[PDB]
């Protein structure tokens, strides 16, 4: 007999029900083993050192105190006794460092005196497992001190960070270094729209008929907007800056209602003329095939699942032997995966639609022990959508939805390109003495390739034209008249910058190098709970707790929330899974100081401890849960306070007999902080 140990039930389960007779499959529940969470945790061998409750020796290389959790003690017990009556023991966790980690727990604490196979596998089939429980992996102690590595520096962050959070912004905030990362994005972006100044334009929106000298021209009419007048070019939205002023670039023309009206007065009573019209086609490449970061934005945007539910699905999807491994960096799809896809897409479309040649996505990786391929439909043939959705139908609705954006997007992938037309327009006129300039723009989709089976979602706070959208336009000449159907002028001013859904935070995440595709659901999903951000609809609004301690980790402890430095420090985190920088190394420095690492970083500037032990009785509590807003039409500032009840509008003006007084009104999270004007601060001071 030989013992299997997995991560969960269903994987249990699972792989049992591959490996047949002569397998005991059992159940690790996650993890076995950690640092001491409370005092009663420290075994009383360890009750004789002082660093125990923190379980991490700083004076001796970072030696960690790894406990039995009480609540995992049966599991361990249970296992030792299956291990007494086995020949052989393998270790089947995720192939990722995380599920190296856990593996090498298990020997740590089982001691096995018999035969140990690791087993790594990115797909739960049966050619899948039996493959991987004939080739094992030797264990990679590279990837295990990567893990334990993070570990260690998520618990010296908390034992430094933490107190400065208890003692001037509120008891029971944690501490979360990358989280406060995540949190200052958004804030960031709220800070903008709150200093946003909007500036107001005009322009003129035009219908033009061409069945005037073409009948045969499709669409007969079509929209134009102005776009120069007298050679000026008219100003658009683009053209100011975040306080309504006019950029420092070329010489525009900012036009406002009686200018524009002016304009279109002059000119209806006349036509127009084609002064050019241009062709250019384009092709449009397909998606690559999903990844964890752009899986969780797709199913954001299209299905308006959250981060944390992708996840939950995929994990489901990925244990039931559904789907590859939805913890992963990679586009590369196996060669039985395009044969697959291809075959698929040629049986649902058409040869047509097939790409000529196979398509591969290659993208290097971070860590191929960690990433072997894009997130797909599991087995050399796929499960039907149709055999899917019966199996998962009833409760389990989600994951079939979640099967389906991958097998869309996976056989997408593999299909023709898009092609088209972008369409150009100059169109002249005369309004009195003013040569005037009306622009419009088309596309076509001669042919939707790849767009047939999937299509991106466009973000909603964003917008846009999806890839598949055309603006059609007809067939013009040079010198062609056209008859002004109706002139309209048209106001419009500029708008704040969007608010980051969980998708375009993803792709934040990401983008700055802050994410990986392991924390990247982790991150969202623990800034909501801990209360830094909710959602609005599928905006993320921050909290005014999260202005408190944003400001505060910004204006006294600014490089443990710098991006380049975070970036920089999950850079290091994955050297040391590569075997290139050392978990020894890199926490002395790190927590100690030293000469290694970015210009100016924690590191580089005397390390975590002599960071943070600067000289707290210098930052004022008050000051730091005072969040400014404006002054009011008086001079006198007002301010958020957040209180132990939470938070509240305040100024100081003049009292009964002489001023300083505070004038207060309470808030709730009904208000979004940008729309927290002078005005409705007013109307909150009143009533």
């Amino acid at each position: 007999r030989r013992l299997v140990i997995v991560e969960s039930p269903t994987k249990a389960r699972k792989l049992a029900s591959y490996l047949g007779s002569g397998y005991i499959v059992e159940s690790s529940r996650g993890h076995i083993r950690d640092l001491p969470r409370a005092a009663s945790d420290v075994p009383a061998k360890y009750k004789s050192q002082p660093w125990a409750r923190l379980g991490v020796n700083v004076d001796a290389d970072f030696e960690p105190l790894y406990i039995i959790s009480p609540e995992k003690r049966s599991t361990v017990s249970e296992l030792r006794g299956l291990l007494k009556d086995v020949d052989e023991l393998y270790l089947a966790t995720d192939g990722d460092r995380e599920g190296e980690a856990i593996a090498w727990h298990l020997l740590e604490t089982l001691k096995p005196r018999i035969p140990v196979k690791r087993m790594v596998f990115h797909e739960i089939t049966e050619p899948a497992i039996r493959a991987a429980a004939e080739h094992p992996r030797d264990l990679d102690i590279d990837l295990v001190d990567a893990q334990e590595t993070r570990r260690i520096l998520d618990r010296l962050y908390g034992y430094e960070v933490s107190p400065v959070l208890w003692k001037k912004v509120a008891p029971k905030l944690s501490a979360g270094r990358v989280q406060s990362v995540a949190t200052r994005i958004i804030v960031a972006r709220e800070r903008d729209r709150m200093a946003f100044r909007s500036a107001a334009y005009w322009d003129i929106l035009a219908k033009l008929d061409a069945s005037v000298s073409d009948p045969d021209a499709a669409p007969p009419t079509f929209s134009a907007r102005l776009t120069a007048v007298a050679g000026r070019r008219v100003a658009t939205g683009r053209d100011f800056d975040s306080l309504g002023t006019l950029r420092k670039g070329d010489e525009v023309i900012v036009l406002d209602e009686g200018s524009a009206t002016a304009l279109a007065a002059g000119l209806d009573g006349t036509q127009l003329t084609v002064a050019s019209a241009e062709e250019k086609p384009y092709a449009r490449r397909p998606y690559p095939p999903f990844m964890t970061s752009t899986l969780q934005q797709e199913a954001s945007r299209k299905l308006r699942f959250s981060a944390e539910r992708t996840m939950s699905i995929a994990q489901r999807l990925y244990e039931n032997g559904y789907i590859t491994y939805m913890r992963t960096d990679s586009t590369t799809l196996s060669e039985s995966a395009i044969n697959a896809a291809r075959t698929q897409a040629r049986q649902l479309y058409g040869d047509e639609y097939v790409a000529p040649a196979p398509r591969q996505y290659t993208r290097k990786v971070k860590n191929a022990q960690e990433a072997h391929e894009a997130i797909r439909p599991a087995g050399e043939t796929f499960a039907t959508p149709d055999a899917v959705r019966r199996e998962l139908d009833g409760p389990n609705i989600d994951d079939f939805r979640l099967y389906e954006l991958i097998w869309q997007r996976t056989v997408a992938s593999q299909m023709a390109d898009a092609r088209g037309m972008t369409l150009s327009l100059r169109i002249t006129g005369m309004s009195g003495h003013q040569e005037v300039v009306f622009s419009a723009t088309g596309r076509t989709l001669t042919f939707p390739g790849f767009l047939k089976a999937y299509v991106e979602t466009v973000d909603e706070l964003v917008g846009g034209e999806a890839d598949d959208a055309e603006r059609r336009l007809p067939h013009l000449t040079p010198g062609q008249r056209l008859d002004i159907v109706e002139l309209t002028p048209d106001g419009h001013a500029t708008n704040p910058p969007a608010r980051y859904t969980e998708a375009s935070l993803v792709k934040a995440l990401e983008e700055l190098g802050i994410g990986r595709p392991s924390t990247y659901s982790s991150i969202i999903k623990t800034i909501q709970d801990r209360g830094y951000v909710h959602k609005k609809g599928s905006a993320l609004v921050p909290s005014w707790v999260a202005f408190a301690v944003t400001g505060l980790l910004e204006q006294h402890f600014g490089r443990l929330v710098d991006y380049d430095f975070t970036a920089a420090m999950e850079d290091e985190l994955d050297e040391i899974a590569a075997g290139n920088e050392r978990r020894t190394n890199w926490l002395n420095n790190f927590y100690f100081g030293g000469d290694h690492g970015v210009p100016d970083s924690v590191a580089r500037s005397g390390g975590l401890k002599k960071l943070v032990g600067i000289n707290l009785e210098g930052i004022d509590a008050r000051e730091v849960n005072s969040i400014k807003l404006f002054d009011d039409t008086h001079g006198r500032p007002i301010y958020v306070r957040v209180g132990k009840n939470g938070p509240y509008l305040e100024r100081l003006v003049a009292g009964d007999t002489g001023e300083p007084t505070p004038q207060r009104a309470n808030l709730s999270d009904s208000i979004t902080p940008d729309e927290l004007t002078l005005q409705v601060a007013e109307e909150l001071f009143a009533t």
